[PDB]
């Protein structure tokens, strides 16, 4: 099963710059050369260019709607390409915006999709609860099919209709949910493990009732959308929203291993490491080693050891 990476350097989706630079960060890293020696082909797309859209106005409070409607548009367009050819998408972010790219074009192809979405934060703001106007913040709101219609129509993304249901996306890490989002997330019906879920059942139950509701009346390709902030900012300072209290560096990867295994992983998002934001140059190294160990896992890499097959070592 082949990989394609996609480089997203996009920052619009927050009034912080910097996340552009993620993808740069994580390659300098060697993430495609390291992908290169799992078990999968690996094909560089390359980071997309993306046009910024002249006087693009903010619609009420939603700042930048066109830059990231547009971006978002040839994002999802790409993607679709991709999961047309039958390989799995990698996308490396800047914001967590671009989500509704990647998805929306994953599921495009494959509309039985299911997500999982590790992040500290539900990204889930409508234009009309949110505080910020930051789009990076509203990726959610703009892929429910049941908040369609829940917010009038914004400049740039007349092109997007709703992918999944409220039903089909499981939480991860929880931790800085606001007011309106909390009420969503309940009102909504969404299933969801926080920190105090993490913390009551341990990584491995949570696992285990993540794929039993995704999974257990049908098998299904899985969309991992990754926001970096997800673990604890002692393992991934350099992001721009840090959240204390997160996922352990080993909570993440039991989660990347547990859905390696299920060999369904159909999409990935590498999200928010933003370079810019470490207090040394240390910092930074710890964030991109992170996100770079969470995608070989993805693929593969295990803890317990590698080796390949039809090969005697002795
Ligand atoms: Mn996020
Ligand atoms: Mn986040």
């Amino acid at each position: 099963k082949p990989i394609e990476i996609i480089g997203a350097p996009f920052s619009k989706g927050c009034p912080r710059g910097g996340v552009e630079k993620g993808p740069a960060a994580l390659r300098k890293a060697g993430l495609v050369e390291k992908l290169k020696e799992t078990e999968y082909n690996v094909r560089d797309h390359g980071d997309l260019a993306f046009v910024d859209v002249p006087n693009d106005s903010p619609f009420q409070i939603v700042k930048n709607p066109r830059s990231v409607g547009k971006a978002n548009e040839q994002l999802a367009a790409v993607v679709a390409e991709t999961q047309k050819n039958g390989t799995i998408s990698v996308v490396l972010g800047g914001d967590h915006s671009m989500a509704i790219g990647s998805i929306s074009g994953h599921a495009r192809v494959h509309p039985d999709l299911a997500v999982i979405w590790v992040d500290a934060h539900t990204d889930i703001n409508t234009p009309l609860t949110t505080s910020s106007g930051n789009l990076a913040g509203q990726p959610v709101a703009f892929l429910l099919k049941e908040l369609k219609g829940k917010f009038p129509d914004v400049p740039g993304f007349s092109w997007v209709t709703p992918a999944i249901s409220a039903k089909d996306i499981v939480y991860i890490g929880l931790r800085d949910v606001d007011p309106g989002e909390h009420y969503i997330i309940k009102t909504l019906g969404i299933k969801y493990f926080s920190m105090t879920e993490v913390d009551k059942l341990g990584i491995g139950k949570v696992m285990e009732e993540t794929f039993s509701y995704l999974l257990g009346r049908k098998k299904r390709p899985i969309h991992l959308s990754f926001d970096v902030d997800g673990l604890d900012p002692v393992f991934t300072p350099a992001t721009g929203t840090p959240v204390v209290g997160g996922l352990s560096y080993r909570e993440g990867l039991y989660i990347t291993e547990e859905i390696y295994k299920t060999g369904l992983l159909s999409g990935l998002d590498i999200m928010e490491v933003n370079p810019t934001l470490g207090k040394t140059p240390e910092e930074v190294t710890r964030t991109v080693n992170t996100a770079v160990a969470l995608t070989l896992s993805a693929f593969g890499t295990k803890r317990e050891g590698n080796h390949k097959p039809e090969t005697d070592y002795l």
